[PDB]
């Protein structure tokens, strides 16, 4: 679990969005596993606008932060799950690191701000949904 809170927006994994997220929907994209809902309170986070390929993510299944080198956002094949059919997920960045399904929503940050959230994993890999190209989150 986990979300990004920026301005009057809440960014969550689309497969973990609640009834309240869908009732206050701003934008969603199944191919990216992202959903953004509106909030009444001002958020605590800020978004990186950079090309960093290293950073630190929070792993709830270890209660620890880990440093990572990750690939540039790209279209990657993701096996079928209870939430989606087998498909290509876009804007996904991979890194070597521990993750379990409940780790989705953990934030990946660099020195500039939030880069993305955990969205995929397995066999010593962890995949993050990028949010740096969503410029409208800042206005
Ligand atoms: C070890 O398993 C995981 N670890 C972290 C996050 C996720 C998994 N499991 S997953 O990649 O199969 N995943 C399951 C939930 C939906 C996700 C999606 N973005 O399509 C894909
Ligand atoms: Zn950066």
């Amino acid at each position: 679990s986990g979300a990004i809170y920026v301005g009057n927006y809440r960014v969550v994994n689309r497969h973990l969005a609640t009834h309240n997220d869908w009732a206050n929907l701003v934008w969603e994209d199944s191919s990216r596993d992202l959903l953004v809902s509106s909030t009444t309170a001002q958020g605590c986070d800020t978004i990186a606008r950079c090309d960093c390929q290293t950073g630190v993510y929070y792993c709830s299944s270890r209660r620890k932060h880990y440093p990572v080198s990750f690939s540039k956002p790209s279209l990657i094949f993701v096996e079928a799950s209870e939430y989606y059919p087998a498909r290509y997920q876009s804007h996904l960045m991979l890194a070597v690191g521990h993750s379990e399904p409940g780790d989705c929503g953990g934030i990946l940050r660099c020195q500039h701000g939030v880069v993305g959230i955990v969205s995929t994993g397995g066999n010593g890999l962890v995949g993050f949904a990028d949010v740096r190209d969503l410029l409208w989150l800042d206005e």
